[PDB]
């Protein structure tokens, strides 16, 4: 199971293994990656805003598996 928490932590983190169950998840709750409950309430910001402004040397591999996984998503 996922929730807003988790994905900000794993991003922060950059732990692409916390995120390894994500697609599934999505996919059997049938809510979308772009859907409020992941969306900050106040700033609005998403899962991808979140990981970009946390990277180290330059990199961070976790934005690439949100981008796929939006992509599989709908």
């Amino acid at each position: 199971l996922y929730d807003r928490r988790s994905i900000f932590d794993a991003v922060a983190q950059s732990n692409c293994q916390e995120l390894e169950s994500l697609l599934p998840f999505l996919q059997r709750s049938k809510k979308r990656l772009t859907d409020s409950e992941f969306k900050d309430p106040e700033t609005g910001k998403t899962c991808l805003l979140k990981a970009m402004l946390n990277l180290h040397n330059g990199q961070n591999d976790t934005i690439a598996l949100l981008l796929d996984v939006a992509r599989k998503t709908d």
